[PDB]
């Protein structure tokens, strides 16, 4: 199979970013918030961003911090899954 990847690492997905605020400025602000959460801002697209963490834990401290943090006069949202589409499908149990 091809569709779908599998890596120990843990990437994060940020949303609700201050587009107005030149990215060159936004990133940095995040970099610091990610540097402490053992993470790395791979790239920053539109009002969203993608980070790279070693393990879930590390990705959490950031997902729970940034989510509340405010890059600039704006609250950001951090999620482990993509916010491309929404569905009320009850499936996929949480194990290990």
């Amino acid at each position: 199979g091809s569709s779908g990847s599998s890596g120990c690492h843990t990437l994060l997905y940020v949303y609700n970013l201050p587009a107005n605020k030149d990215g060159k400025s936004v990133s940095n602000r995040l970099r610091r918030l990610s540097d402490n959460c053992g993470g790395k801002v791979l790239s920053i697209t539109g009002c969203s961003a993608i980070l790279r963490f070693i393990n879930q834990d590390s990705a959490e401290r950031a997902q729970k911090r940034m989510e509340n943090e405010d890059v600039f006069g704006n609250r950001i949202i951090v999620s482990f899954t993509p916010k491309n589409r929404e569905l009320c499908e009850t499936s996929g149990p949480s194990s290990g």
